[PDB]
């Protein structure tokens, strides 16, 4: 079926504003409100192909995550996809040193909420929504200049009660 979104379960006239995601989304109370979201900074053109952000993760630099209950430096390299080695040398710890729960450890790449994450229209020509928005079509930009690609917006986009979430 769908991934995590399921929007396009119950969302309906899905359509996007060229890159802000605008549907129907059925509320509990089984009516339908139109619901948008910018799917500007979640889709990414990655060489002609849209993905989320960068398909899995992916960083470069250094940033500073906190850490949560029960969490330590592998749990955070598996999670923000960083070396748990890497964590505890910038916070001078070991890996397996084991850390706490609000303690603020220096990683290559936070997770980020929805501020340049994907620039998909940038790169992007024409995008429209197919298949009742399970499915995002568009001209993308890349090294052999343009390619129709899609992405299914139901993979992480989901109607939360006439609301779209991401997921």
């Amino acid at each position: 079926g769908n991934y995590a979104g399921n929007f396009s379960g119950s969302s309906r006239d899905i359509c996007l504003d060229g890159a802000r995601l605008r549907a129907e989304c059925r509320r509990g109370d089984g009516g339908y409100s139109t619901s948008v979201i910018d799917l500007n900074r979640y889709l990414s053109n990655d060489n002609g192909h849209f993905r989320w952000v960068s398909g899995g993760g992916g960083g470069g630099g250094t940033a500073t995550v906190t850490v949560q209950q029960g969490d330590t430096l592998r749990d955070i390299g598996r999670r923000f996809d960083c070396d748990f080695h890497e964590i505890a040398r910038r916070n001078n710890i070991q890996n397996e040193d084991l850390i706490y729960p609000g303690q603020v450890l220096q990683v290559p790449t936070k997770g980020g909420s929805g501020g340049g994450a994907g620039n998909f229209w940038d790169s992007a020509r024409d995008v429209r929504l197919v298949d009742g928005g399970k499915v995002l079509e568009a001209e993308l930009r890349y090294s052999g200049g343009w390619n129709r690609s899609r992405i299914y917006l139901d993979e992480h986009i989901g109607n939360r009660n006439g609301e779209l979430i991401h997921c």
